[PDB]
């Protein structure tokens, strides 16, 4: 599934991202847009064995276990696909899990390099929240 900007945000904030760990919505919105162009499905393969997976992009290396991660960590104790379900419910949990374990959003390079120090509020302007 690729999202909308705004059914995406209106899917997080169901899901509690809003201001989770003092995120506003439109962080995560925003994460999502530039980690995965919305996209549910979104991999990006790395080079170091690890595999970034669905909307928010979440590293096989730490959070999801796709099994051919080196140095897996599992801590979102999800298999990898889960996060590429076309419901956010897995990647959202993860993310929460991510922030939890100690990560602001800037776990997220994407939200880091694109979305830090950014409008965000863009991400969710003019949506039904």
């Amino acid at each position: 599934k690729v999202f909308g900007r705004c059914e995406l945000a209106a899917a997080m904030k169901r899901h509690g991202l809003d201001n989770y760990r003092g995120y506003s919505l439109g962080n995560w919105v925003c994460a999502a847009k530039f980690e995965s162009n919305f996209n549910t499905q979104a991999t990006n393969r790395n080079t170091d064995g690890s595999t970034d997976y669905g909307i928010l992009q979440i590293n096989s290396r730490w959070w999801c276990n796709d099994g051919r991660t080196p140095g897996s960590r599992n801590l979102c104790n999800i298999p990898c696909s889960a996060l590429l379900s076309s419901d956010i419910t897995a990647s959202v949990n993860c993310a929460k899990k991510i922030v939890s374990d100690g990560n602001g959003m800037n776990a997220w390079v994407a939200w880091r390099n694109r979305c830090k120090g950014t409008d965000v509020q863009a991400w969710i302007r003019g949506c039904r929240l």
